[PDB]
């Protein structure tokens, strides 16, 4: 289901995704020790911190 971002990230270069707090996600997966979330918004696709994201319910 869907998420949002708890903290404004910005992207350190590589195949991270900048995002800002409220934003709308979707999740893709996760990385080898879950610390790290692959996830899909409007500013496109990349990986962010878990603890910056949560399911909203």
């Amino acid at each position: 289901n869907l998420f949002v971002a708890l903290y404004d990230f910005v992207a350190s270069g590589d195949n991270t995704l900048s995002i800002t707090k409220g934003e709308k996600l979707r999740v893709l997966g996760y990385n080898q020790n879950g610390e790290w979330s692959e996830v899909r918004s409007k500013n496109g696709q990349g990986w962010v911190p878990s603890n910056y994201i949560t399911p909203v319910n």
